[PDB]
């Protein structure tokens, strides 16, 4: 699993 | 912001 | 902003 | 896993 | 089993 | 298991 | 300006 | 600016 948050 | 990937 | 990858 | 918060 | 609570 | 709270 | 590439 | 690549 990959995420990102900006 | 706010998330979560899983 | 927060969050998590798991 | 992978993730960026910025 | 896998959650986020946020 | 696995969770995150935020 | 924000970004993520993954 | 702010950024990720992964």
């Amino acid at each position: 699993n990959k995420g990102a948050i900006f």
